[PDB]
């Protein structure tokens, strides 16, 4: 589930309160775009999903306009979805966000 973020400042605060922490930033989330993101986060629990539409929290990253990115404390610290908004891709880009590779096996393929 995603919680309801009243500005920019529960955006800095919420990648506090856990290591890991996503915030989309969609304009209209009673739209299509962000029935996927609420679906394909109900998915997992242990997350704090945020989600948003004000104008301080867009600004904030420089959004021109919509964009779902996430959050987190190790590696870079921040991301950038693209292609199209949908659960399938957005289990995806989580799980290709958090947790980072894994010394096991070599990906035989070329």
């Amino acid at each position: 589930a995603a919680t309801t973020l009243p500005d920019g400042a529960a955006a800095e605060s919420l990648v506090e309160s856990s290591e890991v922490a996503v915030i989309g930033f969609f304009k209209d989330v009673e739209s299509d775009s962000a029935k996927q993101f609420l679906q394909a986060a109900e998915a997992i629990d242990d997350i704090p999903f945020g989600i948003t539409s004000n104008s301080d929290v867009f600004s904030k990253y420089q959004l021109d306009k919509d964009g779902v990115v996430l959050f987190k404390k190790f590696d870079e610290g921040r991301n950038n979805f693209e292609g199209e908004v949908t659960k399938e891709n957005l289990l995806d880009f989580i799980k290709h966000n958090q947790l980072p590779l894994v010394i096991e096996f070599t990906e035989q393929t070329a």
